């Protein structure tokens, strides 16, 4: 407590520059896409090389102060494409949100190939979805129609 930090990352001031690897690795996104209720969404793509738990905590930190103050305030939509992947893989970044994401969790939306956390979650299939969030604002892994290019969005948050 003399030399290192420890704990939350949320007062730290993260940028995209200390989160630039995991970033480029697209673990998580912020694609701009809201949902039915006007609140955020954060996705966890389809994903083998293990990730370091500090790296996902402070990409998490950062994500969750992408949005507008007024519409975190709304709590984020988390979806969690599970499809070619088994729950062992996804109880981890459960965890890891329900211990570091800094924002408020409406609910996680994890799309099938189960409820012991503070946010809410659901099991539901690709088409699901699409009854709590609009095809416009899911992204082409979804069959959603949202344009998001993660790199070019990288470039601009380096440039903040």
């Amino acid at each position: 407590d003399a030399f290192f930090r420890t704990g939350s990352f949320r007062n730290d001031g993260l940028k995209a520059s200390d989160v630039l690897p995991i970033l480029k690795e697209k673990v998580a996104f912020v694609s701009g896409g809201r949902d039915k209720r006007g609140g955020p969404i954060l996705t966890f793509p389809a994903r083998h090389d293990r990730i370091r738990q500090e790296d996902l905590r402070k990409l998490v930190t950062y994500l969750a102060s992408v949005p507008s103050e007024d519409v975190c305030k709304r709590g984020f939509t988390v979806i969690i494409d599970m499809r070619g992947s088994k729950w062992d893989l996804i109880k981890p970044l459960l965890k890891t949100l329900q211990e570091a994401f800094p924002a408020e969790i409406h609910v996680a939306l994890i799309i099938k190939p189960s409820s012991k956390f503070i946010f809410e979650t659901s099991m539901v299939s690709v088409e699901g979805l699409t009854k709590l969030v609009d095809p416009s604002q899911l992204t082409e892994e979804f069959d959603g129609s949202l344009d998001y290019n993660h790199e070019e969005w990288i470039e601009l948050r380096l440039s903040l």
